[PDB]
């Protein structure tokens, strides 16, 4: 009604210089392990490979990884998660030549190096404990 379906699937084409911009609000923040997940898939089904998963445990940490043929690779984390319960955030994922750069409300929190070319990404999926207002791919 007032927000997009979650989980949400958007077909995309990414190039160097692209930015995936997600606007939403953390909800259910009183539960034990509230989360946000963003997956960059290489095809339209959820069994396809994942170039980049960004999984936030709100108030705790972010875990990032890549899946090929069902197998997860080298996991990366940071405890820098500057979201606010019940307040809208702007999550920007910039596609650079060498990495995805993740900014939360304008502040870089991480850079995840490409394991496969970002041009291989065909779909972005947003899931878990958010209300989702908008998603798009800019430039």
């Amino acid at each position: 009604m007032s927000s997009l379906p979650v989980p949400y699937k958007l077909p995309v084409s990414l190039s160097v210089g692209s930015c995936v911009i997600i606007k939403g609000t953390p909800i259910h923040s009183f539960i034990n392990d509230p989360q946000l997940q963003v997956d960059f898939y290489t095809d339209m089904d959820e069994d396809s490979d994942i170039a980049f998963r960004f999984r936030v445990h709100f108030g705790n940490h972010v875990v990032m990884n890549r899946r090929e043929f069902g197998i997860w690779m080298l996991e990366e984390t940071t405890d820098y998660v500057p979201f606010e319960d019940g307040k809208q955030f702007e999550l920007c994922i910039y596609v650079h030549y060498n990495e995805y750069e993740i900014k939360v409300n304008g502040i870089r929190i991480y850079g995840f190096v490409h394991r496969i070319p970002p041009s291989f990404v065909k779909m972005v999926q947003v899931s878990r404990d958010i209300s989702l207002t908008s998603v798009c791919v800019s430039n």
